[PDB]
């Protein structure tokens, strides 16, 4: 019993962790088969970050110029090329600790963990979410810029994120490894404003079946409710429009508990117009929305 | 910017973990070097558990019995010793990946990572405490026994959990690496109730701090208090007494923020007495005390 914000165990990422420099810019590099992923900002000076031409600046860039360090020994960069966002280091040999590796593009509410890396050495892990409106709310400071997200099948890493910016407001847009941004974002100091911060309905819903499976049972009632009417309630307190989809995606957690979805929406609804009443959910005061219910039957079931 | 309860990176820890059985029970151990630490009720059946003699249960157990295994490949054991709660099984195989690393009884108050484990393969990391009642609010189902808890000083790793027990509540129990029990708990199923879970004072004082550092600043106040003063208001809501060694121990956030610990202690007053008002702290809707000064400042500083 217990239920926690539980990260992936990092082992297969931290692997696979370099740092980059170029000229005076550290920051963290992904080192997979004989290339290394990192953010194209790195061939920048602060100066350039106000309104940077990125191919323009590449152009005064050699292989030689990227410095990439695995621990305390150098790889040899024999080609660069730009991808979108992100920078491709070619280097002379092939991380020998290459784990299964897909990359993958999630989707908003598709939560995966963040190894928080500075000069190429792993600080920490946590589990994040990508938000409805393409942030996420992450812990990165300075030089923390191409640590990334993923999400692990088994043996299998899917990388979904690198970090590549911090908004006025202290929230943090990236790229899938791809290098294209989630959102509108774009890697340039300039006005970004987040959207609004909508909450994930169906996470919501997925963790009160995790309460309710490790014995936090109080916010029950007598209700049910329609997808429509809850749709009402979701709407007014900015949740996301709960959909079939989602509906679908409960049906074991429901199947388990023997709570019909739209009962435990009911009692989300009451919890949205009443709150909490100074009582906690699996030790949170709010509505935990970065578990998915896929996070919840993985954590309820012990999967590895 | 941003705060994220973060675990230490696993990867040290995830090339430790090993499967161990004695019989139908199968649980985690922890390799290091040529020792395989593990909980000795891995010797018990479900039965035995009531009021389990582990000494006399031990005497019918050869070394032959304990099936050890670290991914695909059994470790032979030539040895087993029983120190405490805990079994010591000697293979002929130093593990290659033993890291650095210490056995550290923690303090209540102190915080550490948790690798959950299931038939020795990592599931997931998450951040706990070492509760003042000396339990830990984990997440452990049937297998996950024999996880460890651990910090990380650069390149050594300190254990000082290993997972053992659950409370009729729901709340996790274990040992020290040699053993020992934190609090008053036995490997016995008995009648064991946690003692007051008291929330830890100085925790919640340094995130007040992470808060302030990551622009969280609308319960600073105009009020000051005495260590005395503020004493009488713990007691009131089960927050641990706040001792001169706390003030001395936040004295760095202290100086980075500007703001006196007396002046923070009159703030965590106010919201102890008034409560949130429906507003939030670092994504929080109750008082976080599951992170250390040390944890605040290695994470606002970006310590590797
Ligand atoms: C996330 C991260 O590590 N970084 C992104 C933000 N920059 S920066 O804007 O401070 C910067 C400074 C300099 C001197 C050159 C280029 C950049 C982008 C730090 C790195
Ligand atoms: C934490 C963990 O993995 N375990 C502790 C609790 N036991 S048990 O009490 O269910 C048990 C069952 C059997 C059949 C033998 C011995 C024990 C302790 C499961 C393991």
């Amino acid at each position: 019993s217990g239920f926690r914000k539980m990260a992936f165990p990092s082992g297969k990422v931290e692997g696979c962790m370099v740092q980059v420099t170029c000229g005076t810019t550290t920051l963290n590099g992904l080192w997979l088969d004989d290339v290394v992923y990192c953010p194209r900002h790195v061939i920048c000076t602060s100066e350039d970050m106000l309104n940077p031409n990125y191919e323009d600046l590449l152009i005064r860039k050699s292989n030689h110029n990227f410095l990439v360090q695995a621990g305390n020994v150098q790889l040899r960069v024999i080609g660069h090329s730009m991808q979108n966002c992100v920078l491709k280091l070619k280097v002379d040999t092939a991380n020998p600790k290459t784990p299964k590796y897909k990359f993958v593009r999630i989707q908003p509410g598709q939560t995966f963990s963040v190894l928080a890396c500075y000069n190429g050495s792993p600080s920490g892990v946590y589990q994040c979410a990508m938000r409805p409106n393409f942030t996420i709310k992450g812990s990165f400071l300075n030089g923390s810029c191409g640590s990334v997200g993923f999400n692990i099948d088994y043996d299998c890493v899917s990388f979904c994120y690198m970090h590549h910016m911090e908004l006025p407001t202290g929230v943090h847009a990236g790229t899938d490894l791809e290098g294209n941004f989630y959102g509108p974002f774009v890697d340039r100091q300039t006005a970004q404003a987040a959207g609004t911060d909508t909450t994930i309905t169906v996470n919501v819903l997925a963790w009160l079946y995790a309460a309710v499976i490790n014995g936090d049972r109080w916010f029950l009632n007598r209700f049910t409710t329609t997808l429509n009417d809850f749709n009402l309630v979701a709407m007014k307190y900015n949740y996301e429009p709960l959909t079939q989809d989602h509906v679908d995606i409960l049906g074991p957690l429901s199947a388990q508990t023997g709570i019909a979805v739209l009962d435990m929406c009911a009692s989300l609804k009451e919890l949205l117009q009443n709150g909490m009443n100074g009582r906690t959910i699996l030790g949170s005061a709010l509505l935990e929305d970065e578990f998915t219910p896929f996070d919840v039957v993985r954590q309820c079931s012990g999967v590895t």
